[PDB]
């Protein structure tokens, strides 16, 4: 007999939480961290990898896809301003992008790799990682739990931060979809393209595809209810549909697939629900994503799950069971890289530290990459409205100027700033148009700050931006008093 | 004759606030007075001010067309495939599509003027004829035939700036900002002279709308361009600016220019260099304009500098005459004239004395790329705090190894007070820059710490989050003396 390597802390899932608390461990508290993730690289079979889902199949490389959309907009937008060149040489090559996108990714995976061997107290492991005991991490070969054990790892504490992943509704022919995940490996350009789903990752994908595709070319997004962006400023979820359509991108409410099945060439004949159907040679399922917990084999060790499914964690991220910790998106809260990222930094702090903290989940600011974009940080109006007694709205949505001679005159900056209006704290702030997602950064600051709209207006704008569109409004453009909206 | 409880000289940014706040707010009768309706020559600004007639709305729309140069170019990466051969920036093109946009804004501004119910617009020469008197001849010759005298309860100051042409041989030969907007066709060799920003957001829109075997030349009599803004990113500016194919000539200042028989110009430094080029642009700086005012019949004081004199209020030394704006001579902003325009209004016909606060006030250069900056620049916080420490953040982003553009740093740095963690001034370089630094001036109105940006968690992936990405300073200044303590 000999001894399993022993460790202070030992971490499941080498992604955007797990890596920040495992290298504040290490660095700043001089502690022993294993940190366990299923492949080195980004890719098939398991696409996330070290570096987690934002680097190798999110944030990072869809960023860098809608950049390379965007380029179908400027193209077209520049002959406002004078440029000239032959339009019919114009061709969008999806393999070239997804290269470029491939291996900028590595160079990130090849990065952190080489951090992990430099850094003193980081170690990787490559496996599956489970739960054997209430110490003791298990690295198996696969996610099957009688596949060849690879190490156990003994754990004082253990930090669960594998994630989330696709929910696939089980429908007929769920088999013959395609997730986010595979998007980003596509060969070549979808022809035909649905994606299934009215939130931020569909949105998104369809106006890459948009963007990208070939020939006589559609792209169809699907959401099971009204009007896409649930949770979203209802003017912007409006604006943006509009906006959407206008880019040629064709939307679907109140539709939800209930089966898919092969046509003889391989495309993929759907049928909604409502008796309707739909041809497409890709149909991306993209309804929501489900905390990552089973293969964890939380069982063994008796770690509570909300009913939802996350694994239940108190306002500091421990579990039923103590030692270990759970953050991120297999929590089950905001699922966004960096409140994952202040999530395992606040643990580490609590545990590791003097300096007990906990992450503030309310007034994050966030973004959505669409064409235009939202960025948005606080509390919408109907939520404002139900919990304070006098909400102010303050509004307005030009079409900016440079969008008259570009062409695009579809493309409005709409701009929002809800208040408490009883003493003019500002709840929420709520933006569409270029640079929207830049803008709202330091609106978050604000909102820590307890900014008042006086405060907005007080403040001179820079001139021109569409950002100081916020220092100008003065006016509340309506109301809402106990529950109901008026407007004077 | 007319009468009126306000009367403007100069329906700008300032005066045009000024004059529809008391207009419609407080329901007095107003005249404004400027010397064109509309936009171009022969006097260049006109109805709408500087800033909409040849200011900030049409730079900003040329430049936004100069980006695409670098925009058509950087599509490759993304995989974007068309004939790179067939691409020509067309200038006519551009300043035909400038020109309708302007003009528009003036025809809607003249709408406002005759919609609006005792708000009136003069066509002339506004003058002080006497303190209760402003006459608006037919022109600047203060001898011309009277348009109107208009009887002026109070009278605004709000006539701008215009561009300082030093007094060298052969100045005729050059040109400013106002005749550059207006050029029939985009140099092949062009030298800006100067170092501010109007230089620097002209040089780069000469770059992109060139011709073929073209060159922009850029001339700064001192070491480093941008006096003024933080000097990593005066540095880089120039770094990136010469990475896309400027010349900037520091060191360096012209003594005269003489016209060359095919039209072209020689320009000859004081160091004895000379180079030939297409066209002179001066922008190396820009005077209040009070020449034309006639202010001597009151004895309106200006300063040794050549601004009205004005208190925190506005007020000139003459009871009920007063001065915002550029002719004041302080930040020489669209928006600061709009604020001083309009807490002159509320300080004159209501209830609250308003100073405009000209502190800490949030502003952008348009370069490519461009800079937005606000508060103090570390080297003037040495002098005023004790402990101040900087902040900073410079990495090429990602979108940039992609594109081509290896050379595109984003620059961004905190300044603070570090003994109590008060952030007093924060600068930025990178696309975005200019619409990140507007938020910011709210934060410094609400007494940020550096603590209190940290702690706001980032949105991903955002060049502003570094904003929010900064715990440990990267270096200090002590009592004066730079360090890393
Ligand atoms: C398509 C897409 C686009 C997105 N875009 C944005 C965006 O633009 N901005 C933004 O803020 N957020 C974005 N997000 C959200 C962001 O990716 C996530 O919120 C964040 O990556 C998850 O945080 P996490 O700490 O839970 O780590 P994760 O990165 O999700 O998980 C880490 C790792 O756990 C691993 N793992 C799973 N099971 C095991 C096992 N048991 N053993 C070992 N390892 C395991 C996975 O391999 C993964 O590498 C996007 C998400 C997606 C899916
Ligand atoms: C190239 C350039 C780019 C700029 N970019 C920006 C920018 O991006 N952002 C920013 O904030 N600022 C910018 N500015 C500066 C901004 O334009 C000015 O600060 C602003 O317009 C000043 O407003 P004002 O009220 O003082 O008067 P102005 O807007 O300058 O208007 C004064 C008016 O008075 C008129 N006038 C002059 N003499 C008489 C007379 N005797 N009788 C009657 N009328 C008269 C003029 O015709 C003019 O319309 C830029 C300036 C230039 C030159
Ligand atoms: C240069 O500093 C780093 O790049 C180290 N990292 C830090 C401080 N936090 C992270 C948070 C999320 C991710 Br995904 C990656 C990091 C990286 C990192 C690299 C290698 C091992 C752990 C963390
Ligand atoms: C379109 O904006 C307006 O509602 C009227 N304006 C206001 C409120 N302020 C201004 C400040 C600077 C300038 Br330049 C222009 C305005 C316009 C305006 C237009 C015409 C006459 C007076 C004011
Ligand atoms: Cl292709
Ligand atoms: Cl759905
Ligand atoms: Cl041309
Ligand atoms: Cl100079
Ligand atoms: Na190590
Ligand atoms: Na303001
Ligand atoms: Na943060």
């Amino acid at each position: 007999s000999h001894m399993s390597k022993a460790f202070d802390l030992v971490v499941i899932g080498a992604g955007s939480g797990g890596l920040e608390a495992g290298w504040n461990a290490a660095t700043l508290y001089g502690k022993r961290v294993a940190v366990v993730d299923v492949q080195t690289s980004h890719g098939p079979p398991f696409y996330a990898a070290l570096g987690g889902t934002c680097v190798n199949v999110g944030c990072v490389p869809k960023k860098l896809m809608v950049t390379g959309a965007q380029y179908m907009d400027h193209l077209r937008e520049s002959a406002g301003f004078g440029w000239e060149f032959d339009g019919s040489s114009v061709k969008a090559n999806w393999k070239k992008l997804i290269a470029a996108k491939n291996e900028a990714v590595l160079d990130i995976n090849k990065s952190y790799e080489g951090m992990f061997n430099d850094t003193e107290g980081l170690d990787f492991f490559l496996g599956w990682g489970s739960l054997e005991s209430k110490n003791v991490v298990v690295v198996r070969e696969t996610a099957d739990p009688k596949s060849a054990v690879k190490e156990r790892l003994q754990a004082d504490h253990i930090l669960l931060a594998t994630g989330s992943w696709p929910q696939m509704p089980a429908i007929p022919g769920i088999e013959h979809c395609i997730s986010s995940n595979e998007a980003f490996y596509l060969p070549e350009p979808p022809r035909r393209v649905l994606t299934v789903g009215g939130g931020f990752i569909s949105v998104e994908f369809a106006g890459i595809f948009n963007a990208y595709k070939p020939p006589g070319g559609k792209v169809t997004l699907c959401y099971r209810n009204n009007l896409i962006l649930r949770g979203f400023d209802e003017t912007i979820r409006e604006e943006v549909t509009k906006q959407l359509t206008a880019n040629g991108i064709e939307i679907m409410t109140n539709e939800n697939p209930a089966k898919v099945s092969l046509n003889t060439d391989g495309s993929k004949h759907v049928t909604f629900e409502s008796g309707k159907t739909l041809d497409v040679d890709v149909v991306m399922m993209a309804i929501g994503r489900i905390p990552r917990t089973n293969d964890l084999q939380l069982g063994n060790v008796g770690v509570k799950l909300t009913p939802k499914g996350g694994v239940q964690v108190d306002e500091f991220s421990r579990t039923n069971v103590p030692n270990i910790y759970a953050i991120g998106d297999i929590t089950d809260r905001l699922m966004l890289t960096p409140v994952a990222i202040n999530e395992g930094a606040a643990l580490v702090d609590t545990v590791f530290g003097n300096k007990p903290r906990k992450t503030d989940h309310t007034r994050v600011a966030s973004a959505v990459f669409s064409i235009p974009p939202i960025g948005t940080c606080g509390l919408i109006e109907e939520v404002a409205a139900k919990e304070f007694e006098k909400v102010a709205v303050y509004m307005s949505s030009f079409t900016p100027l440079m969008h008259n001679i570009s062409g695009s005159k579809y493309k409005k900056f709409v701009a929002k700033i809800v208040t408490n209006h009883s003493d003019g704290t500002v709840l929420g702030v709520h933006l569409l148009g270029d640079g929207a997602p830049e803008i709202i950064q330091a609106v978050g600051v604000c909102l820590r700050l307890n900014a008042k709209i006086s405060d907005f207006y007080n403040t001179i704008g820079v001139h021109p931006t569409s950002a100081e569109e916020l220092c100008s409004m003065r006016t509340p453009s309506y109301y809402y008093v106990k529950g109901e909206k008026m407007e004077k």
